[PDB]
């Protein structure tokens, strides 16, 4: 604020002072400037949401209006514009169309200065419109859409082109998925179906009858015609959005799935057919867990169209496709006929068409090859030769000897790097795999999962899990995937933005059913890891970690009120140490508090969206502390959705707000920047629930996804449904209730000692 007031008075007087200019600088010129200027400082101060300040700039450009006559500027329309803009964001929303209807009747905006386009300012009359229910749908976009997308004038790039057509396809789509249409359109089925139950049971009655019979018949027709041509119009608009411009670039997750809904519906399939290769394919390539799921080998359109898109993302970004391909078509899940053959085959067609283009074919046979002794390597468990705990030379296997003289021939990027997508498509400045470090540590379980170190061409090191046996990675891959998309959405809001709150990401990479590639995050340590270990170093009089998990798992086949009992003696003798994480890694002041401060926002952050989200399986052994940043990363995402509540002994609190979590937040235990965080991201959550809703509808056409939590892991973890799990979420998101009174009813649930009493002991809930 004070930069641009500052420039504001700079641009004025300069305007003013005639005798300081230089000698071909006319006032005109001075003029043009200064409006420019104040243009610019009016779009900075609607970020921010200083609704005085547009006020201030709007009326001080307003009076600049006669003497802009006089010198011979034509800057009328954008200025009414800005006071357009500045009635609508303090709530006027019909003086602001009528001022922009004004703006467009009786202006020439061809033939003036700091310009403005008929279509842009079209479109926003049609969005205002929209907003306010001023007019009805049909007028909508008889006035002001398809005007719009007349004055494009053939353009069909650009932002101008970009906003348009987002905008019809916006239009079009609310116009389908509505209410008031959908009950009509159910109404008149059943009258269909009612009126030809009863000429069924006579069979001029029955001419009558069949009279009204053929006149709902007349309606119906005329009512899903209308809901066909929205229909084209959604689809076409999508495209075209997607060709023009990056502004809108979730229109690709939002076509994605009103395509896989009308699979069928041979009129979709043809306005995609046409308008589908326009696209590039950087849209397209974070979607492939939802593109090869689909994949079969039918010959129908839909599948020329699915195969074709699905070969074309594998070509230009191949690090990003070719992963996909491969666990296609060398994981066969079942032996048994469960749709599979088209799946697995389809997949095989595409592997057997890569491995004969001359773009990618230095690429496949690399990760072909190379995911092959990976497989192997992760397959392999010796109890003898792999003992949990130990530091092993990955020379004296055969398995490791073949696995390293295959890695030094082919060369790759590491599987667990995440790429940037680029929109060059040049993927040549991406480190690959230089060597590997002698030995591999080995962690404690039955399938023995071997820590890999691989150093990599620019000299780094990228450790990796090769994590082999009966677990499922898809689902932790997915998940990882909708965090990822969600903390994305946070970056659009202000509060959110100001302080970086979001999520740190990892990489999780399938390789078969059985067996995965997990990023091994860089300088963290586990929670447990380190608090175990402490409680004793500051506490020698506590009990111990493994005496307060026995005693409270001795006391789970009991009723409440020893449960509770047992919980508070134990935690009156076990005192939490957590803030000595930030007193011995970061002894100087300045680094402490930020350090600090870091893993408060981060906490935060995972807390909300973990809530909203069902997050589940939060105890020590998934939530590392990163010491060099201070924030926390959440790993082992597989449990969403309220899975965890399903259990034995049952997850009943929202997210993990133990003892020492709070300990390590400071001197203020809950309050300050851990509410204050909650509360905004919360409150940017719910401002999203439409993309939210998205991106959870994408997971709905996931054919591949479990909505349940199968016997074999339930087992592992304690010693429609995606119509039931979208709509808790869709109602966790609810503004019925106030943030504030939301986080305070969480915050109490979630450090309750009658909800932490009652959970697992692996849960560990006294810690
Ligand atoms: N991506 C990762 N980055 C860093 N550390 C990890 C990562 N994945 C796992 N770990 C750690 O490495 C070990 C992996 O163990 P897991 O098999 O996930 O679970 P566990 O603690 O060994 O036993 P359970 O089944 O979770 S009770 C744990 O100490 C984790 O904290
Ligand atoms: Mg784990």
């Amino acid at each position: 604020s004070q930069i641009l007031s500052c420039r504001e008075t700079t641009l004025s007087m300069w305007s003013q002072r005639h005798n300081l200019r230089a000698a071909g600088l006319t006032s005109a010129d001075a003029r043009l400037v200064q409006i420019r200027g104040m243009l610019l400082s009016s779009d900075i101060f609607r970020f921010h949401r200083a609704r005085q300040e547009t006020l201030n700039l709007s009326t001080a450009l307003s009076d600049l209006i006669p003497s802009c006559e006089s010198l011979g500027l034509s800057v009328d329309a954008a200025i009414k514009m800005e006071a357009a803009n500045a009635l609508w964001d303090h709530g006027e929303m019909i003086s602001s169309i009528r001022m922009l209807q004004a703006i467009d009747k009786d202006s020439s905006l061809k033939k003036q200065s700091v310009p403005l386009s008929r279509s842009d300012l079209l479109s926003k009359i049609g969005y205002q419109v929209s907003v306010a229910r001023l007019e009805s749908p049909d007028a909508i976009q008889k006035k002001y859409l398809e005007p719009a997308l007349k004055e494009l004038k053939g353009k069909i790039e650009g932002r101008e082109a970009g906003q348009v057509f987002h905008q019809f396809a916006v239009f079009c789509d609310e116009q389908l998925q509505n209410p008031d249409s959908l009950e009509d359109l159910a109404r008149l089925q059943n009258l269909k179906k009612g009126k030809d139950e009863e000429v069924a049971q006579l069979k001029s009655h029955l001419a009558k009858a069949k009279q009204w019979q053929e006149l709902d018949q007349q309606e119906l027709r005329r009512v899903e015609q209308t809901r066909s041509e929205f229909l084209k119009l959604c689809i076409e608009n999508y495209l075209l959005s997607l060709a023009a411009s990056d502004e809108h670039d979730n229109d690709a997750l939002r076509f994605m799935a009103l395509w896989l809904e009308k699979s069928e519906e041979e009129v979709a399939n043809e306005v995609v057919k046409k308008w589908i290769n326009k696209v590039p394919t950087r849209k397209f390539a974070l979607l492939m867990n939802q593109l090869s799921s689909r994949l079969q080998d039918h010959n129908t359109l839909f599948q020329k169209l699915l195969i074709d898109l699905v070969y074309r993302i594998c070509v230009d970004h191949p690090y990003h496709g070719m992963y996909h391909i491969w666990t296609g078509a060398r994981t066969r899940v079942n032996k048994d006929d469960e749709v599979a053959v088209s799946r697995q085959r389809a997949t095989d067609k595409i592997a057997k068409a890569l491995s004969k283009n001359n773009k990618v074919s230095s690429i496949w046979p690399a990760i072909d090859q190379t995911s092959r002794v990976y497989h192997a390597l992760a397959m392999d468990r010796d109890p003898t030769r792999y003992k949990s705990g130990q530091k092993v030379p990955i020379k004296n296997s055969p398995v490791g000897q073949n696995f390293l003289s295959t890695m030094s021939n082919n060369p790759i990027p590491p599987p667990t790097l995440q790429i940037e997508v680029s929109a060059n498509l040049d993927y040549s400045h991406v480190p690959m795999i230089h060597k590997f470090a002698p030995e591999m540590a080995i962690a404690s379980g039955v399938s023995a999962p071997k820590i890999l170190t691989a150093i990599g061409t620019d000299g780094r090191k990228y450790k990796q899990l090769v994590k082999g046996g009966n677990d499922d990675l898809r689902q932790d891959a997915i998940m990882e995937q909708v965090f990822a998309a969600v903390s994305e959405l946070l970056k659009l809001h202000r509060e959110t933005r100001q302080r970086n709150l979001g999520i740190r990401t990892y990489k999780v990479l399938p390789l078969t059913s059985s067996s995965g590639l997990i990023e091994f995050v860089s300088n963290t340590i586990p929670l447990h890891e380190y608090l175990m270990p402490a409680h004793e170093r500051y506490y020698p009089k506590d009990l111990k970690g493994s005496q307060c998990r026995k005693e409270i798992a001795n006391a789970q086949t009991k009723n409440t009120e020893t449960r509770i009992a047992v919980y508070r003696r134990v935690t009156e003798r076990f005192h939490p140490v957590m803030r000595y994480f930030f007193m011995e890694y970061f002894p100087d002041p300045d680094e402490w508090f930020q350090k600090r401060t870091n893993y408060t926002r981060t906490t935060a952050a995972i807390s909300m969206l973990g809530h909203v989200l069902g997050l589940g399986d939060r105890h020590g052994h998934n939530i590392l502390l990163d010491h060099k940043t201070g924030e926390v990363v959440h790993i082992d995402l597989g449990v969403a959705f309220e899975m965890g509540r399903v259990l034995p002994v049952p997850e009943l609190v929202p997210f993990r707000l133990t003892r020492d979590i709070v300990d390590g937040m400071g001197i203020t235990k809950t309050e300050g920047v851990f509410r204050r965080c909650c509360e905004f991201t919360l409150d940017a959550l719910r401002e999203e629930a439409a993309s939210i809703q998205t991106i959870l509808d994408s997971l709905r056409h996931d054919t591949l996804y479990q909505w349940s939590i199968s016997p074999v892991r339930m087992a592992k973890l304690q010693n429609s449904e995606a119509d039931r799990a979208i709509e808790v979420v869709k109602k966790k998101l609810s503004k019925t209730l106030s943030v504030m009174a939301t986080v305070n009813d969480l915050i109490n649930q979630a450090t309750s000692v009658s909800n932490l009493a009652v959970l697992y002991s692996g849960w560990a809930a006294y810690a």
